[PDB]
């Protein structure tokens, strides 16, 4: 079968002293985000937008495209993907990994992702012992939500800033399952540092208020030197 290929890339103009790493959508490549990222950039930054593996999908009858882990309903009562999403946490720890060999902390490192690309942000965020900068995610939700104990969840990311943006016109993943997502987000980290934003008009997409509310969010907890 076919091999991993490279991140889509936004290098850093001067020396990277902070990184971005976005996580796609169902059916996508990372070379479309790192175009928007790109619309965005700092001069420190360094913005990674890795690929999915095309795989088949058991939502619409296991036609294979690219995709994170298996998708099996729509809905919170769905059944998810457990293993798939566990061993895709793993890569994405492993992609985090190489960034800090090339000289840039975890600290310094922005995890996010759109749709199930956000949903695999937020479970690696919050089961990883690396030390993250915060989360950006985007019209996505929180997978494996019942395996979470009730409490915070401590350790190295307690405190983590989560910025979670959805459109109220959303119809794949609505925005119930975000306001749901984000509600249980309150009660694992500090809720001072978790901010939701709704965008009205919008549906599964993006806007551009939104990439600007993404900006504000990276400047602000990846500023120079």
């Amino acid at each position: 079968n076919m091999s991993t290929p490279l991140p889509a890339i936004v290098p850093a103009a001067r020396k990277a002293t902070a990184a971005v790493i976005f996580l796609h959508g169902l059916g996508d490549t990372g070379h479309g985000w790192a175009e928007a990222f790109a619309g965005i950039r700092s001069s420190h930054i360094k913005y990674i937008c890795p690929h999915a593996p095309v795989r088949p999908v058991t939502l619409n009858m296991n036609v294979a495209m690219p995709s994170w882990f298996d998708i099996i309903g729509l809905s919170p009562d769905s059944q998810e993907d457990e293993s798939g999403i566990k061993q895709a946490a793993e890569n994405i720890k492993a992609l985090i990994d190489q960034e800090v060999k090339n000289g840039i902390p975890s600290n310094r490192i922005i995890l996010g992702g759109f749709s199930q690309g956000g949903a695999l942000s937020l479970y690696t965020a919050l089961t990883t012992q690396q030390k993250l900068a915060g989360v950006t995610a985007l019209s996505c939700w929180l997978p494996l939500r019942a395996s979470f104990p009730q409490g915070p969840i401590g350790g190295a990311n307690r405190d983590i800033s989560i910025l979670q943006c959805h459109g109220d016109c959303d119809p794949l993943v609505p925005l119930m399952f975000g306001s749901l997502t984000v509600e249980k987000l309150k009660t694992l980290v500090n809720p001072a540092n978790v901010t939701f934003k709704t965008y009205e008009g919008m549906m599964h997409s993006s806007c551009q208020q939104e990439m600007m509310d993404v900006k504000q969010f990276i400047d602000k907890l990846l500023p120079p030197i």
